[PDB]
């Protein structure tokens, strides 16, 4: 066979070799001890892993049955709440406490700023993300719709000076708003110098300093004619590049070439919802990238990781700043198994357990010199998604503890970023944080998964509101506030991130800049962006909003009740016309097909897919979880018929085919000959029966089916 025997396990050879030849050397872990550990941890924790999965199903069955026996229109909230408490769904809230997590880096405990999420299987993208710690504001403004492409300001094949000037003026205002001069505007600056350790800005008829000289962080080049000036605001750096001989500098009144923003402070290297990995070959591609990132030798010319940045202090001494985003890794959650390892019965091993062992092993390299150090404070940062309730958090705690022992790492080295993205976590959040009180480095509202769970949990209650309506329903607004309240009450300020979710409209940057400011205004010290460009633009918000002061002001407040959290997003009687229903169906089918076709045929786990209004959306598994669950819910309650679904899928399919074009295999007109098309259909028609509406069981099965056919 193509497998290696270790105790009860049979490990795919490709994975075995990868760990031995690439991951283990340099960690000082004895290979025999490692592998024995893998067998032992898998043997010991699998039963509990399974019990937790069975408990989800049992809770969901009871809730389904609660709704079916009811019939009374307005849900009786006190009865419902009492029921959830009876079945162990809603648990008692623990007494107040403060987290004790230690050895965490400044980028997490203290700095407020953007957090970038990127598929770890794409080496190019992962490299750009790691390097996105610094980014060009001019490139972000000029390249996106933040500067409207009005008459005369259009993007052309070459530099448009009218447009460039708008970019320059936008940035000058940003400087005025962020690091104000004692008098006058950056708009009128003619030059910058450093004198007696102070920044001096030349204006036309006078010179001025910063209103707050402490915002002067340093410079490069000669004090008397620097090549750049470095400022800091709300803990984030801004660098003005000075080069009158450059394309842009020549047109600028002070010779400014660009303004660089400290952008993606941290990055989450994702093994979960943004990637398609269904076997040992896929997992190894991902692990190898994660390894190269931690060793600092990942290279895709040849794209490489950036070095730290050198500056001159105001007084004239030297210092450096991190040139790379501080990396988390997102492991998969408790649900899935993967045949990369099977036992003697042929049973697949739980994937989350494997990720903990393998990504944790690999992360050791990031704690040491690259022939440079991810975590200088000695932590490994793992995001754990899709947990349901505090027992599941406790299980993750014990899993990490056992892995630490296998890896010979100190206890509590492996830190947890907690996704608050399932209903049973939301309503037990304080208890969940408590279960990880010494490991937690963030909580984050994964609002898309959370929306999927909301629909699945109350699937039997009645038909839900439209997808677009969900983002503004009472339950979700209360969930957002409740998350911030819980983190602040647990002492997260100055210790751990309070984070919010992803902006998915990748081309609507003007809208993001206008709207996403709500997140740090709500006291979030970080929030998710899909790209380095969006990281730079989102950074703007942290310069405008003093998140630390916002969090301080929110202290003690309790702004969401349990009743609000439990407000099921049921649609009102006769809420939609035939045309609105048709739109929702087509919108969901197009998005499902666009994403699924690339998942199943090409193993791409995150894709831009134009919705029904032709808005580009970054789709991942969570957005698919919503679309499929919504249609499943509408089909369950007779809003639409199975023919509506079929016709819509059949309608949208040729359009999606058109949207694609070398490793692409058309779904139409032979729909039922396309594994990808059938996958999409199955996600909808079996939606109600998937545990918690999770999409992986079907996606993994169908992707594997596709690969097997392709191999013959
Ligand atoms: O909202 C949540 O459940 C997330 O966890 C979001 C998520 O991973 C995502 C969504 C769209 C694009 C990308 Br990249 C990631
Ligand atoms: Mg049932
Ligand atoms: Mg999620
Ligand atoms: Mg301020």
């Amino acid at each position: 066979t193509d497998r290696v025997s270790v105790g009860n396990l049979r490990i795919a050879r490709v994975l075995y070799d990868f760990v031995n030849n690439e991951a283990l050397p340099g960690t000082d872990i004895d290979p025999d001890s490692f592998w024995a550990g893998v067998d032992k941890v898998v043997a010991d924790l699998t039963p509990q892993n399974q019990a937790l999965l069975n408990a989800r199903d049992e809770l969901q069955a009871q809730i389904d049955k609660w709704h079916r026996r009811r019939v009374i229109e307005p849900i009786d909230m006190d009865a419902y709440r009492q029921f959830l408490t009876e079945i162990g769904y809603l648990l008692p809230e623990p007494d107040d406490f403060t987290i004790t997590t230690s050895g965490v880096d400044a980028e997490i405990t203290t700095t407020a700023g953007p957090q970038l999420v990127v598929p770890v299987l794409n080496a190019r993208f992962a490299l750009n993300a790691a390097n996105a710690r610094w980014g060009s504001l001019y490139d972000a403004l000029y390249g996106t719709d933040v500067i409207p492409e009005t008459d005369g300001a259009e993007k052309g094949p070459t530099y448009n000076k009218v447009r460039g000037d708008k970019v320059i003026a936008y940035a000058r205002k940003f400087l005025d708003d962020s690091v104000p001069l004692s008098s006058g505007s950056f708009g009128d600056a003619t030059g910058f110098t450093v004198q007696d350790g102070q920044l001096v800005v030349a204006l036309p008829d006078k010179s001025t300093g910063l209103a707050n000289p402490g915002q002067f962080a340093g410079y490069t080049g000669a004090a008397e004619s620097p090549t750049s000036v470095l400022l800091i605001n709300h803990g984030l750096h801004i660098e003005i590049l000075i080069d009158p001989e450059s394309q842009v500098g020549t047109t600028d009144r002070a010779g400014v070439k660009d303004v660089i923003l400290e952008s993606a402070i941290t990055t989450i290297m994702d093994f979960e919802d943004s990637v398609a990995a269904v076997d040992a070959a896929d997992k190894v591609l991902g692990y190898r990238n994660w390894l190269g990132l931690n060793k600092g030798d990942l290279a895709a010319f040849l794209r490489v990781l950036n070095r730290d940045r050198n500056y001159t202090a105001p007084g004239g001494g030297q210092f450096t700043l991190p040139g790379r985003s501080l990396m988390f890794v997102r492991n998969v959650g408790h649900l899935m198994t993967n045949d990369a390892i099977v036992d003697t019965d042929g049973s697949e091993v739980f994937e989350g357990i494997m990720d903990a062992l393998f990504t944790g092993l690999i992360a050791i390299h990031g704690l040491k010199a690259s022939d440079l150090i991810n975590s200088r404070t000695g932590s490994i940062y793992i995001v754990k998604p899709k947990m349901h309730g505090p027992a599941e958090v406790a299980f993750t705690c014990e899993l990490f503890s056992r892995v630490e022992d296998v890896l010979g790492l100190p206890q509590n080295t492996m830190k947890i970023g907690i996704m608050d993205e399932e209903r049973r976590t939301t309503v037990n959040l304080k208890a969940c944080i408590k279960a990880a009180a010494d490991r937690v480095v963030f909580i984050n509202t994964g609002f898309l998964d959370r929306t999927g769970d909301e629909i699945h949990t109350s699937m039997e209650a009645g038909p839900m509101v439209r997808k677009g309506t969900m983002k503004s329903q009472p339950w979700i607004l209360a969930y957002e506030d409740h998350n911030v309240d819980a983190g602040l009450a647990a002492g997260f300020s100055g210790r751990a991130q309070v984070g919010k979710g992803m902006w998915t409209m990748t081309e609507l940057m003007a809208d993001m800049v206008e709207t996403k400011i709500a997140q740090p205004r709500a006291g979030a010290s970080t929030a998710w962006v899909p790209s380095p460009t969006a990281a730079t633009l989102h950074a703007l918000h942290y310069h405008q909003v003093d998140v630390a002061a916002v969090q301080q002001g929110l202290a003690g407040k309790r702004r969401a009740t349990i009743e609000q959290l439990l407000t099921i997003p049921l649609a009102k009687e006769l809420a939609w016309a035939p045309d609105e229903i048709r739109e929702e169906v087509d919108n969901n089918c197009q998005s499902i097909l666009g994403y699924v076709v690339r998942w199943v045929d090409q193993g791409v786990g995150a894709s831009k897919v134009p919705d029904i209004h032709d808005v580009a959306l970054m789709e991942d598994r969570a957005t698919l979880r919503i679309s499929s669950q919504l249609l499943a819910n509408w089909l369950r309650h007779g809003v639409i018929t199975s023919a509506d679904v079929r016709a819509s899928l059949e309608r949208m399919a040729p359009l999606v085919d058109r949207q694609n074009a070398v490793a692409y295999r058309p779904m139409a007109p032979n729909f039922d000959d396309s594994i990808a098309f059938l996958a999409a259909q199955e996600l909808i028609l079996s939606g109600a029966q998937q545990p918690n509406g999770y999409t992986e069981p079907i996606l993994h099965r169908r992707r594997r089916e596709f690969k097997a056919r392709a191999a013959e």
